[PDB]
């Protein structure tokens, strides 16, 4: 599998919400890194950190509007979008970093979006 079709997979594996199939094109030592935050070391910290995030959302409808790959490196401009449990939706607009590893597994995520933006939408 290519670079660019691991992240594709993967962004399809959140919109489908098949997580499995999502931790699978993972590293062990996957990074998840969302800039303004900690960043999540290895996959066991990932799960953990996605049961937090997804807790109040029943739905992702993650968007690509663009993608380009240098080697292993993908590099993604995207709208993140949401359904919460009350059916609410919204949006947050993220650009994202994919590092694949020597197995052409995800090792590193790192999201770039407006801290605020992401605060307003996930309050509550
Ligand atoms: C980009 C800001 C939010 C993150 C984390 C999941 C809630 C995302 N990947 O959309």
């Amino acid at each position: 599998m290519t670079p660019i079709e691991t992240v594709t997979a993967f962004i399809a594996h959140w919109n489908s919400g098949d997580m499995e199939a999502m931790y699978d094109l993972c590293a062990e030592d996957v990074v998840w890194h969302n800039i303004p935050m900690e960043p999540i070391a290895g996959k066991p910290a990932m799960r953990a950190a996605v049961e937090g995030f997804m807790a109040n959302v029943s739905q992702c409808d993650w968007q690509v509007h663009a993608i380009a790959a240098n080697g292993a490196t993908v590099l993604t401009e995207r709208t993140d979008g949401f359904t919460f449990t009350n059916g609410r939706r919204a949006t947050i607009r993220v650009m994202g970093t994919f590092e694949c590893d020597a197995e052409r597994r995800i090792i590193a995520w790192r999201d770039y979006f407006d801290m605020l933006e992401f605060q307003r939408e996930f309050a509550g």
